[PDB]
């Protein structure tokens, strides 16, 4: 209804390649783009995609509080929204993961009646999971800002993953172009010693920011973090991963209520692969007899009766791709399902009808051959069950 | 050295749009693609990008254990890696977030000496942060699988975010094509009642999976989850977000050791930075435009970039090659095999650009692409972009 919109998007962490297709498409469609990114290749890429970009990084300064910068960053965006423009804000990683001005700008825009949306992106923690070869689900994940972790005395779980952002600027909220001496780092190390012990591993993690670089995945003990030359290596893009100390046992009452015992595996017994960063992690066999038996079944395998093969058309595939990749086409479609579906070339009557309704079932039926036996979407992990 | 590679990538959650540019480029370059995705439009899109794709979803079956399915999915990928092929596995969301077979296949490939890598993608949790307008940093975030949360009695923190995946299939291991009756959902609700109380908010979250759908962001009390009509809305793609019950106080020792005080004038524990979490019970109104915010905005008119600001100053040739290294996996592989041979064959690079590319060091590339001023010098300060209770 009201003219003007704010869409905030991410670039991901690794230069260019970790931007989403939809983030790119909004950057291209925007009347004005405001960006804060860490590497010049991503900045240059963004400038080739829109003619009206502004670098938000220029609003930082030595001894200027970050809060004032953030207020300024968000106001620049919201000013253009108020004039009736389609504005896009672009931030490093995921634009709402450890980011102030994005949330501020969106909330102001939203409260004043403008269309406001954040699109998700790939965060440093997403990269961490990928590079450290860990799954947040096994055995759970605690994520904190390092200074917050200390100041508010946030609880750890020695049985779950712990991830700490901003380990290289403990207790420091000022800006400097030279960065800071991380003088209060020792206060974090003391907390980690207390919680985990001096010999427990800490993984210093830095995701590759350029496509050709390797990530930093350096295991240290908590005690090694006291060494000057090791502590020196922690900076503004450093994140700490601390693996579990031990494995949590199963609760008998829950086993009973969930009907899992008629037995349950030992707490030490694992599904391959085991977390390689955990201390005293045993070797897990990737090819047990049950695995070999399942692999033997591949030779005679046919799709089950209830499997739904894709059965769509170029015309339908094109329109669904266009709706995902063309914000203007999506907006037209959302404004009038029927008028949009009428104007799409080469659709079958079923495809047209499904697009007219817009319901997920109708579109699925149009694109997937549903067998008789069917008429259960793949959550793709098992835990200790 | 050894022929063959495995790259596992994600599609993100929302159909097509939430795939990363690098995920797409690897799907296109692969000799063989194996995929497991939820929606047919993403499936169709993948099939237009590579001519040799296999749907891994066909290896599920009624009454066949998920572990066996996962062993099979992994082996189909690794078999092609061992034939010397560049193999790409594709999974919904982030391919290592609540996914078994990706980690298995990568670990096997890596242990047998093949190139193995996971590329991150947008997870259901990433979507949740974006759609619910919360930041995991404020006030921390605990993320669990719902059945694991119950079975291993995982700790909640009433002062931090809690996110629970798989709340629509509590205690269910099996596979069925028609989905499952979430009969043990009451076991979860009891635990949430114990931890938070009957009147505490639980946000039922479903990210939009097609570009035109709206997300489900439905707030219920814990008690409301006991109603049959409410409970039945929770399905296989449902996630719960449970907001903080209260705000945690600062401790004096850390305040002192971090030297964050002249006198007792740290903000009160509830004096939040705008905006406040709208899902928290008894969330106070936070003023977006305090006097200090207005003073900051007033400085915009006379603003110029600081001396030490580094304007972009690159070339078409350099932005093109850096873009190509990000979007062309074959070009990246060549560049990594021999920095100098690659750099010297790139057309139209300046001497500095060529030299920076020959070295490959981030600083050399940065200095080739940005005008680093005298003011900045070379100490030999990048924008981490949140503050907590420090200001
Ligand atoms: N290349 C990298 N590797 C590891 N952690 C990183 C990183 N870049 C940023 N971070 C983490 O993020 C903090 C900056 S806060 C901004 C994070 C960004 N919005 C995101 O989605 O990740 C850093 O202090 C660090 O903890
Ligand atoms: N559209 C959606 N909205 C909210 N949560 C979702 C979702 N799709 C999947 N999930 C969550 O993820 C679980 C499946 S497990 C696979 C998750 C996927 N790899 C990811 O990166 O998120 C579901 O039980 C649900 O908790």
């Amino acid at each position: 209804t009201k003219a003007g919109s704010l869409t905030i998007v991410g670039t991901g962490i690794e230069s260019i390649g970790q931007m989403t297709l939809q983030a790119l498409s909004y950057i291209e469609a925007a009347a004005k783009v405001f960006y804060c990114v860490i590497d010049p290749a991503t900045e240059a890429f963004i400038l080739t995609k829109n003619k009206n970009c502004v670098d938000l990084y220029q609003y930082y300064d030595n001894g200027k509080s970050r809060l004032n910068t953030f207020t300024q960053m968000s106001e620049l965006m919201v000013r253009e929204v108020r004039k009736g423009l389609d504005v896009v804000g672009v931030f490093y990683g995921h634009p709402g993961v450890f980011v102030n001005p994005s949330h501020r700008a969106l909330a102001i825009a939203k409260s004043e009646g403008y269309r406001a949306r954040m699109l998700p992106g790939v965060s440093a923690e997403d990269c961490l999971f990928a590079d450290l070869c860990i799954d947040p689900s096994n055995p759970g994940c605690l994520t904190y800002e390092a200074s917050d972790f200390l100041i508010r005395d946030r609880p750890v779980s020695i049985h779950s993953h712990l991830v700490l952002f901003q380990v290289g600027c403990v207790g420091i909220a000022d800006f400097n172009f030279t960065g800071f001496d991380n003088n209060k780092f020792g206060v974090l190390v003391d907390r980690l010693e207390q919680e985990y012990g001096a010999e427990h591993p800490v993984v210093h993690y830095i995701a590759a920011m350029m496509p050709h670089q390797d990530p930093v995945t350096d295991k240290y003990t908590v005690a090694q973090l006291r060494e000057p030359e090791i502590a020196k290596r922690v900076g503004g893009v450093s994140t700490f991963y601390i693996p579990p100390k031990a494995r949590k046992a199963s609760n008998l009452d829950i086993i009973r209520r969930l009907e899992l015992l008629p037995q349950v595996p030992d707490k030490k017994a694992r599904i391959y692969p085991a977390n390689q960063w955990e201390p005293d992690v045993p070797e897990v066999e990737p090819y047990r007899p049950s695995d070999q038996a399942a692999i033997a079944q591949l030779a005679d395998h046919a799709p089950p009766e209830q499997y739904q093969p894709l059965a769509t058309s170029k015309a339908m595939s094109d329109v669904m791709t266009k709706l995902a990749l063309d914000p203007k086409a999506l907006a037209d479609y959302k404004a009038d399902h029927r008028a949009f579906a009428q104007s799409v070339p080469d659709l079958t009557p079923q495809e047209r009808a499904a697009l007219e309704l817009g319901d997920s079932w109708a579109i699925r039926c149009a694109m997937k051959n549903m067998p008789s036996s069917l008429l259960g979407f793949p959550w793709v992990i098992v835990v200790g069950v």
